């Protein structure tokens, strides 16, 4: 940039109360300073005032969501349990599912220097996060397969970030795409939006660089437009879309049934729940708030509300729907997003960020629901124990970190072979089996009557 073009746009900068930015461009080398110069001229000054000024300065009645918009893995007829497989299994095979992995988040509790996904929780395989639910896509297309005799694809639309992008994009390429053919791994990216002060002006980083973060989960149906993911998905025919987070170790990718589920139910959005089994549990709830699908808050729920019975169910609560982020769209859905994405508001995510100090202003994924028509939304009760497993912390917090997360896949490795008749010997733990082997615990007949002695690794 020439002089006038950097003053240009310092004029804009400062015009719009942010000219602080500049601050130290005198002691700034060149390619610093044309760094910041670039790095500046992506956001716009006003926009960010915008949403910071919306930010900044801006008793519900709950009720479960009624019983024809539920089903339990747990409680469900099995003969349904098994129609929802069959038919989610169908749609595989018709390439009518994408799978979107929500990987921008910065995980600043794991405090990895990786992306998340990356993350080695201590398996035998020493696997990442990426590969095993690669892996997952791998065999549910294989097993698709034998229903149909033809191949089955489900495109793998990874979001990541300004500070996810590359190095997720380096750790797909050394690992060849874990088996699965490029053409069908697709690298996209949610915006970021500058770090605020609690008066709205822009955190630095460093003298030369803005301090950035992605703008939520919830920048998920923007970036699908702005990337060009949801046109891709109409070339592909794309019906039927299954969406989670990175950090679940137990993800069930791209799950039958859950497809199935929600494809009979003719809705535009379903979402998986585990099961509250104590009232003093804190976990956020699916249910409807004042008539409408929404997730609240642990602490938005009294005494009295999270201690009721189920009256249809006496032993269960009746306020159980633990929230799991894990979504279906249907593609009807995805082209309704230019209606409603400037209807989500950005929150206040108040973290430590420079030179909790800084706020996060982020949209939620969830937002979306009570926009959202109740007959329009379905929810599915699954077993935490085969199905949720998040890495969130470091080592030695005792809670959803690298040790609960191995411990739950090593464990329901075990649990799988025991029940096709294996013969597990811990002299010392549990068994790692490879999605390449077994998907959701199949095809595990050849171990029935063998000793295994664990820990132990199952692979191809
Ligand atoms: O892909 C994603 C995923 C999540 N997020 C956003 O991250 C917010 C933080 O909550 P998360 O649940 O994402 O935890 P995290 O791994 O980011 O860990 P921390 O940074 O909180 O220490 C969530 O509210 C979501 O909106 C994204 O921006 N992009």
């Amino acid at each position: 940039p020439s002089a006038e073009e950097f003053q240009q746009l310092r004029k804009k900068y400062t015009d719009a109360g942010q000219g602080h930015v500049f601050a130290f461009v005198d002691e700034l080398q060149t390619g610093e300073r044309s760094q910041l110069f670039h790095q500046l001229s992506s956001f716009d000054p006003v926009r960010i005032n915008e949403l910071a000024d919306k930010a900044l300065n801006p008793p519900a009645s709950l009720e479960p969501l009624p019983d024809i918009a539920t089903a339990s893995i747990l409680d469900s007829d099995p003969k349904d349990l098994e129609q929802w497989y069959e038919e989610g299994l169908k749609l595989v095979a018709g390439n009518k599912v994408a799978v979107v992995l929500m990987a921008g988040g910065q995980g600043t509790r794991l405090g990895s220097s990786a992306p998340k996904g990356c993350f080695d929780i201590g398996l035998p395989s020493h696997k990442s996060l990426f590969q095993i639910q690669a892996e997952r896509i791998a065999k549910l297309q294989l097993l698709a397969q034998r229903i149909s005799g033809k191949e089955a694809v489900i495109p793998w639309y990874v979001m990541t970030s300004g500070p996810t992008r590359k190095p997720t994009e380096e750790f797909f390429e050394q690992h060849k795409y874990f088996g699965l053919n490029k053409s069908d791994v697709i690298i996209f990216e949610q915006g970021v939006l500058p770090c605020i002060s609690n008066e709205g002006k822009i955190l630095m980083e460093s003298k030369f660089k803005v301090a950035v973060a992605p703008d939520g989960n919830g920048g998920i149906y923007q970036a699908l437009l702005t990337s060009g993911v949801r046109e891709d998905m109409r070339k592909r025919g794309i019906e039927h879309i299954h969406t989670y987070c990175v950090d679940n170790c137990l993800v069930k990718v791209a799950d039958p049934v859950f497809i199935g589920f929600a494809a009979s139910k003719q809705v535009d959005i379903a979402t998986k729940v585990v099961r509250k089994r104590n009232a003093t549990e804190s976990v956020g709830l699916i249910l409807q708030k004042n008539g409408k699908p929404d997730v609240v808050e642990y602490s938005e729920i009294d005494k009295e509300t999270a201690e009721a019975k189920d009256p249809k169910q006496p032993d269960v609560l009746k306020f159980r729907a633990a929230n799991i982020v894990n979504h279906y769209y249907s593609f009807k859905f995805f082209e309704s997003i230019e209606l409603w994405a400037h209807k989500l508001p950005h929150h206040v995510a108040r973290k430590k960020i420079c030179i909790p100090n800084g706020i996060k202003l982020e949209q939620f994924v969830f937002d979306v629901f009570p926009m959202t028509p109740l007959e329009k939304f379905a929810c599915i009760e699954v077993r935490r124990e085969d199905e949720f497993s998040p890495l969130k912390n470091a080592r030695g917090t005792g809670e959803d970190d690298p040790d609960t997360s191995k411990r739950d896949i090593m464990s329901q490795g075990q649990r799988w072979i025991e029940k096709a008749g294996g013969i597990v010997i811990t002299e010392g733990v549990g068994v790692e089996v490879s999605p390449l082997i077994s998907y959701g615990g199949e095809g595990l007949e050849f171990l029935k009557g063998r000793e295994i002695k664990a820990p132990a690794f199952i692979e191809k």
